[PDB]
């Protein structure tokens, strides 16, 4: 039953209106956030919510494990768009512990196309595997990838020429990696930011133009 969703959206846009009437004509003149927001499409990440946002401030992209790759116009696009066209000031790479996307990666049914999707947090399982074997259980497993996951995607963002001509030219951009935690509601910093050319590895990073 969709009547739900349209009557939930004119009450909530009714009584917004009450509060503020010019609350969105005035958001509708402009688009600034100052943030975009990476995160996965499981539907307990709801980027807004879980930062205190309002509409106007979050750019947002979301997908299956928040995955980054450098073919991807989809993702890219949203990544172009808010560095140069929005300027946002920073770029919040989120992944979140008990992602199923990166559980499916550790074990070996097939899901279909959403197979070929995984296959960077695969590798990445691969190359962490002594790592990981040092795990007990499952669950600790999949959450510690998750980290890794985050931390590759925050590198996966900053090693992009988007993000180095926007640093080449001089703009403010840093690139944050955090996690997400379904069981408890706590967004949590890795501390992995990264903010100028200065940080990348001399095999990363490219000329100006
Ligand atoms: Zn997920």
């Amino acid at each position: 039953d969709l009547q739900q969703l349209f009557e939930n959206n004119v009450r909530w846009a009714e009584a917004i209106k009450q509060e503020d009437p010019d609350f969105f004509a005035k958001l509708a003149r402009q688009q600034t956030p100052e943030y975009l927001w990476i995160g996965c499409s499981d539907a307990r990440v709801p980027a807004n919510e879980i930062v205190g946002m309002l509409p106007g401030d979050l750019f947002v992209h979301r997908n299956v494990a928040n995955v980054v790759l450098h073919t991807d116009l989809n993702c890219l696009s949203v990544i172009q768009f808010a560095v140069d066209v929005l300027k946002v000031k920073h770029i919040l790479v989120t992944g979140h512990y008990g992602c199923g996307g990166v559980r499916a990666s550790l074990h070996n049914d097939q899901l279909g196309l959403i197979d070929g999707w995984l296959r960077s947090i695969r590798d990445l399982a691969y190359e962490y595997r002594e790592h990981l074997e040092q795990l007990p259980t499952e669950e600790e497993r999949v959450d510690r990838l998750c980290e890794l996951n985050v931390i590759q995607q925050v590198a996966n963002v900053s090693h992009t020429s988007i993000v180095q001509n926007a640093w080449h030219r001089g703009q403010s951009l840093s690139v944050h990696g955090c996690i997400y935690g379904i069981k408890d509601g706590l967004w949590k910093n890795l501390n992995v930011t990264v903010s100028g050319l200065d940080q990348l590895p001399p095999q990363y990073r490219l000329s100006p133009l």
